[PDB]
């Protein structure tokens, strides 16, 4: 079935949880395998160790520029960038895991979780999964937050794996 995958969070050294994520490998499977590999560090690169840099309260978090950290880097599994998959999925609401981007076919590593319906990026970013449990964790990090998306504690992801 669609995987199942892992980050745990801290903000300043202390942890705040576990964030679970289901990729939907059946809509998406290339941006879904990208993802999950980056999770692993099977290719000898990801997520570990990277920050959520950019966080708008009422917004979403977004993440995973390991190798830049102000949101200019990042890259996947296939390359630097690969190209927008499909459109199926909706930016439905609150949990949704969507693509970020620099405009059409520039998916790389970074990422973004979404704390509301955010309807208006439907056909510009990639969704390709959804929060299974954390949530708590997510608002969290949300609350770290501001207008401009600096973020007043520094968010790093310490661990992220595969769970099934
Ligand atoms: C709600 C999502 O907001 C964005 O995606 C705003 N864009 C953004 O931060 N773009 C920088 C960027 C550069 C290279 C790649 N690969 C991805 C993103």
């Amino acid at each position: 079935g669609n995987p199942l995958v892992y980050l745990d969070v801290d903000a300043n050294g202390k942890p705040l949880g576990r964030v679970v994520l289901e990729l939907k490998a059946d809509v998406v499977p290339k941006t879904a395998e990208n993802f999950r590999a980056l999770c692993t560090g099977e290719k000898g690169f990801g997520y570990k160790g990277s920050t959520f840099h950019r966080v708008i309260p009422s917004f979403m978090c977004q993440a995973g520029d390991f190798t830049n950290h102000n949101g200019t880097g990042g890259k996947s599994i296939y390359g630097s960038r690969f190209p927008d998959e499909n459109f199926t999925l909706k930016h439905v609401g609150p949990g949704v895991l969507s693509m970020a981007n620099a405009g059409p076919n520039t998916n790389g590593s970074q990422f973004f979780i979404c704390t509301i319906k955010t309807d208006w990026l439907d056909g510009k970013h990639v969704v390709f999964g959804h929060v299974i449990e954390g949530m708590d964790v997510v608002k969290k990090i949300e609350s770290f937050g501001s207008k401009s998306g600096r973020t007043s504690k520094k968010i790093v992801i310490t661990d992220c794996g595969q769970l099934s």
